[PDB]
């Protein structure tokens, strides 16, 4: 499992070192965009916007308007609330807890919603697409310490 | 990788976590022992042992005095600290050769435990016969980083 082994690494290497920077969610999109290899969309709890980044395009008119707004709508705002843990590979034909009204959140690609978690808390979510290539168990791995990390720094940010 | 993914989730867990309890490296060390399958040494960058867990008896006397001191020598704490990044499957085939005996009996492992860039202890890893894997080491560093996490929190207690 040796490219998973190093990818962990780059990871978790943002949890033990330094701790000097402040927090900068764009650039821990910008690692996890290259290590995942997937567009990366951080949300907080209440919906907005604190980083994203982009290695694949894909038309989807909801993202764009979030993007556009820096902030979800109130609906589905608390549908992501609502995922209470991971949800993978979501797409106009899944099979999930979004009203048919919303789920033009999965217009087009791939999607995959993690619950960003810390201090037993819900902090945002994780939003990760592809155009086309399915997310796996070590993506998912992934997925999961990369939330994890950005909740540690959505908590070290609130006491900034 | 779904038995991987299983366990990782348990010791991510130990991140998200409430925050609540006081640290306790007795416990950790229960939960890594379970996860990876594996006896579980915390030690300070001092080599204080901080915590163990054992579920497999490894004849080896010089673990064995490290846990009844529970301290390693001087120059074992000198050698760990030379330790700069993950070392696994050592033996005694494979530290200055007087320091060796630590390798005496089964495989171990030697993870860094890093904080705040800095090196707060080392978790070591044993096993009686078995192979530590890839797996075994994405494991074994979520862990060393979790604990690394815990020594800082304990330090501000």
């Amino acid at each position: 499992h040796m490219a998973l082994l190093q990818k962990t690494r780059i990871i978790n290497s943002m949890l033990q070192a330094a701790a000097g920077k402040p927090v900068n969610f764009k650039e821990m999109a910008e690692t996890l965009r290259d290590v995942i290899d997937s567009n990366i969309f951080v949300v907080s709890r209440r919906g907005k916007l604190l980083g994203y980044s982009i290695n694949q395009q894909i038309e989807n008119d909801r993202m764009k308007k979030m993007l556009e707004d820096r902030q979800f709508p109130e609906e589905y705002t608390k549908n992501l609330f609502n995922v209470p843990e991971t949800s993978s590979n979501l797409d106009i034909n899944s099979e999930t807890a979004f009203p048919v009204e919303n789920r033009d959140l999965f217009q087009a690609g791939l999607t995959t919603i993690v619950p960003i978690i810390g201090g037993g808390e819900r902090l945002g979510t994780l939003i990760l697409s592809r155009l086309q290539d399915q997310f796996n168990d070590d993506d998912l791995i992934l997925a999961e310490y990369g939330a994890t990390v950005v909740g540690m720094e959505i908590l070290r940010e609130k006491a900034e």
